[PDB]
């Protein structure tokens, strides 16, 4: 709950249909607000000024080690798997460097047309007369099969790879969400063993081939925790981008007819999706080594701080006119893909599944609509992710 004027549900009952007044509350009122939350209590940076430079404090780290009092630390492994986003400088750096030989916006903008053939496939398997599932038919799919493009998942292996990848977005996120861990994780390893023996133009391939200016290059274990981590960061958001854009649009007419008039307003509309409806509201949790102090309240060392991206895109003070959806907006320095060392890696990928997932349905369904009320949508109960279960939409006649 909030403390302010007005009290709103805070991750409980209203929060999950709509955060955004929670969040206008806490910008306006209370910008750094400790969360008695299940696990434990969490700090909630609002204020676009404070997680802008949050994202690039050294005070703050990954490294949880840093809950447990000194002496203690020196005993406890930093990360249980070697994925980067788990690890602060210099064990980041030397595997952000190496992927990023690799993993170039080059291969990122050269997977545009596979994807659209995604896009359009699916579309050419949607009934004209709904009510359709856009999430589980259309939007949970893109992003898989894109990265399986990306990591160059056989053809046939691809059907139990997006299998495993939808319990991990919706499904029982208990147990059974890490049975598919394991199992997505030991596919990926026995993968890798094979692109050893036959190479290809996919990045697996090309990741296994990475040495550098000192002969240095990606263990076993390395490697499938990259690959392991691609697939996290690059699915479900990416899902959400999709889910949210395609509601923000439906929503809003005005700005559907807008994109409908002019189709090359997508780019920039996929960027107002990321501001206006943030995929991943909340950043990853992060530690403080020491006493920070944002906007008069002093963190204390030793505890957890999350970073409200949704909030902080919404923030007046960085952006006019911040709750009004503007598609032919020119933003810059959004922070819903972060900032500094951490910045989303597979960023201009995202940009573009975002563009072709969602410029190639409406151009390919001009009738397309919203196929239940509003309030009937249920969005998944997740701190980090703002998305939905289900989206039942109409899909309408296909334009030839
Ligand atoms: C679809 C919209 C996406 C959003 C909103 C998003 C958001 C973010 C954010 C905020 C971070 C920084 C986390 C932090 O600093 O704690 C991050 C990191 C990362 N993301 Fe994305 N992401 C998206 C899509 C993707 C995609 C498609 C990929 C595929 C490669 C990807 C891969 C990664 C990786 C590998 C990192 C770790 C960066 C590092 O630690 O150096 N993300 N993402
Ligand atoms: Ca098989």
């Amino acid at each position: 709950t909030t403390t302010g004027t007005e009290q709103h549900d805070l991750f409980s009952g209203t929060f999950w249909q709509n955060p955004h007044p929670a969040y206008a509350a806490l910008r306006a009122e209370d910008p750094v607000r400790k969360l008695a939350l299940p696990d434990g209590p969490v700090w909630l940076l609002t204020r676009y000024a404070d997680v802008r430079e949050a994202f690039v404090d050294p005070r703050l780290s990954k490294d949880w080690r840093h809950t447990l009092p000194e002496d203690q630390r020196a005993d406890m492994p930093a990360t249980p798997t070697p994925m980067m986003i788990l690890m602060d400088p210099p064990d980041h750096t030397r595997l952000r460097k190496l992927v990023g030989r690799s993993f170039t916006v080059r291969r990122m903008n050269e997977l545009e047309p596979r994807i659209t053939e995604i896009a359009d496939g699916l579309l050419a398997g949607l009934p004209t007369d709904g009510p359709v599932d856009l999430m589980r038919e259309y939007a949970f799919q893109i992003p898989v099969q894109v990265i399986c493009e990306l990591l160059g998942v056989p053809a046939e292996d691809r059907d139990d790879f997006s299998a495993w990848s939808s319990v991990l977005v919706d499904d029982s996120p208990a147990d059974d969400k890490n049975a598919a861990m394991g199992k997505l994780h030991g596919y990926l390893s026995d993968l890798l063993e094979r692109k050893r023996t036959e190479p290809d133009d996919a990045l697996l391939s090309s990741l296994l081939a990475v040495s550098d200016e000192d002969g240095d290059r990606l263990s076993q274990e390395e490697l499938v925790a990259m690959a392991m981590l691609l697939l996290i960061a690059g699915h479900e958001t990416t899902v959400n981008l999709i889910g949210n854009g395609v509601l923000a649009l439906l929503t809003h007419p005005d700005q559907r007819k807008l994109l409908a008039e002019d189709p090359s307003l997508i780019s920039s509309a996929v960027e107002e999706f990321l501001r206006f409806d943030s995929p991943v509201s909340q950043a990853p949790i992060r530690f403080t080594a020491e006493d920070v102090t944002y906007s008069g309240v002093t963190i204390p060392a030793g505890e957890m701080v999350m970073l409200g991206l949704a909030a902080a895109n919404r923030d007046a003070d960085w952006m006019p006119e911040p709750d009004r959806l503007d598609i032919t907006r020119d933003a810059s320095g959004g922070v819903f893909f972060g900032h500094g060392i951490h910045f989303c890696l597979g960023a201009q990928l995202a940009r573009l599944e975002g563009r072709v997932a969602i410029g190639r349905l409406f151009a390919d369904r001009p009738e397309l609509a919203l196929a239940v009320g509003l309030d009937e949508l249920v969005y998944r109960e997740s701190t980090l992710v703002r998305g939905l279960s289900r989206m039942p939409v109409t899909m309408g006649p296909r334009s030839a």
